[PDB]
């Protein structure tokens, strides 16, 4: 057997580039009793992978998850042709004992794509349902500002806050991204690399301003959204992304003063953190939600597993409409 | 009559003495109240930039009544600013508590038996929520706000490192019982002297300095750590832009809880039971009390440049 992985040439300086992967064919061993050869249908790019690349050492596979489907198997559990979910990397073709796999939901339906695992059924979907209901304790009838609003994770907070009832004010990289989601139904939407001025824009989206803030994008941005959040509003603070390619100094913080007098509750999560039913149950409710078409769903599908550094920089730079996805 | 001290121009970094300016004024007849004693708070230098220039430094005092509810020589807090006397119908003024007794100063009921304990005990036990065995970690831990964080950490079974100053906060919060206390002016390394002092991380953090000080803080923060933002004092005097935010990456990671509050957000029966406990920690000794008295009102703007500069050792008040 045979595999092809890619692996960190070079730590990342800035945005990744082409120079700073490597592509490595390896021979993978034989089967023992209990393992499976899985085969990589889709790989998913996020952009979490530029921070935790720094962990690797030089030469280290890059990390991520896949769907994947059993072609060889010593293992009665998992016979020829089951479908799992595993994150041995990007790479074609892995060994698994089992012990590190999750199946997909029994219910799942082929109606559906089954990238949509990686994706708004899956852990981006998982990241803005926890984020938004618990973390940020959406009721129903909030003003929500979301940012990398057409992104696996902002694009599912921003729909799952409008079937609860709320306003949902999103920010986006590209005008593209703006008519999608203003199709969508969000009530307002912007693109931030355009706007005049990011101030007037949020004081006219929501005058009397924001009950809860998920916060995707860090810098500069949340600097302007805490000036216009109203008092106890609840932040998110999912992730950072106009930081992680950061060369210079982190931008100046918020205005204490502002994030006092209102009383800011700001709290960062990790999706990992729900387990067991709670993440059961998460998963279910998007499905239901997706089949019911309440959560609409886009993919950005590239062809290649080649060309998976390509997907992964282009999903950096938000050039893809949708959940950037490699298909095998 | 009355003396006023007002707000002559606003600051740039620290005040100085020309940007106070005290004016003699003609009360009108009517309660009448002479101050006592006079707070000076680090709230203060930030509440300033609100100011209309001519207008009277805000804040607290006791005060007791010189000319029904009140009868003349009634004890009483109110908050007229930076004013000998002042005139106030009533509803606006809090009786001390029914059972202060004469064996304290009647200046605590404006530091730790009062707001800046109050802001102590709801940060820590509340916004912190500490249950016993955590790390905590406060500066400006002389301050009102910060010796009552520790007392209480101390009480409620934490290890606690402070960071102060000055060497006399440091010896003075050792004998007060912190494990670890440290002069942030001198030390060769905040990162490393945070690491040794607790090797493990921190669980909380009572925050009153904010900037650069909370980004290495933030990096030694355990997962789920706890903050309460209850103060930036290290950006209120600043000239310049504020600090770089701290790494995005460390507190997601740390999945860090973060929450600013202000003391009067508890009212009420919290409020009440707050200070009974305060005043009963006290009279048992868990909370020892120190005040830096200043005679002569016209020293107000002097008392409150030397307490921003971390001059003075106890709560810092004025005695009228
Ligand atoms: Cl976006
Ligand atoms: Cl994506
Ligand atoms: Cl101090």
């Amino acid at each position: 057997s045979m595999t092809k992985t890619w692996t960190l040439k070079k730590h990342f300086v800035g945005y990744p580039t082409n120079s700073d992967f490597e592509l490595k064919t390896s021979e993978l061993p034989p089967l023992k009793n209990g393992e499976v050869l899985l085969e990589a249908l889709f790989l998913t790019v996020d952009p979490y992978m530029r921070v935790a690349a720094k962990r690797l050492k030089e030469g280290d596979t890059m990390m991520g998850q896949q769907v994947a489907k059993v072609v060889e198997s010593k293992n009665v559990a998992l016979p020829k042709g089951t479908i799992v979910l595993a994150s041995p990397g990007w790479t074609t073709h892995s060994i698994s004992d089992g012990k590190d796999l999750e199946k997909l939901l029994t219910e799942w339906p082929d109606t559906i794509p089954l990238s949509l695992a990686l994706g708004t059924v899956g852990m981006p979907g998982l990241t803005a349902y926890f984020g938004l209901l618990e973390i940020c304790g959406v009721k129903g009838g909030e003003t929500v500002m979301v940012n990398a609003a057409a992104g696996a994770v902002g694009s599912v907070v921003g729909q799952i806050a409008k079937l609860k009832g709320c306003k949902v004010v999103g920010a986006v990289g590209s005008d593209e991204k703006v008519a999608y989601l203003q199709k969508l139904g969000f009530d307002v939407v912007f693109n931030y690399k355009t706007v005049e001025s990011l101030e007037e824009t949020l004081k006219k989206a929501s005058p009397d301003g924001y009950d809860c803030y998920f916060d995707n994008v860090g810098g500069e941005f949340s600097n302007t959204v805490i000036g216009q959040m109203k008092k106890f509003g609840r932040i998110a603070i999912c992730g950072a992304i106009s930081t992680y390619n950061r060369t210079g100094p982190l931008p100046p913080g918020p205005p204490p003063e502002i994030v006092i007098y209102q009383e800011l509750r700001m709290e960062a999560f990790v999706v990992y953190r729900w387990q067991g039913d709670a993440r059961q149950k998460a998963l279910k409710d998007l499905l239901k939600w997706v089949l019911e078409g309440k959560i609409q769903y886009k993919e950005y599908i590239i062809e290649g597993f080649e060309n998976m550094p390509a997907a992964f920089m282009g999903m950096l730079k938000g050039d893809n409409l949708g959940k950037t996805i490699v298909k095998a």
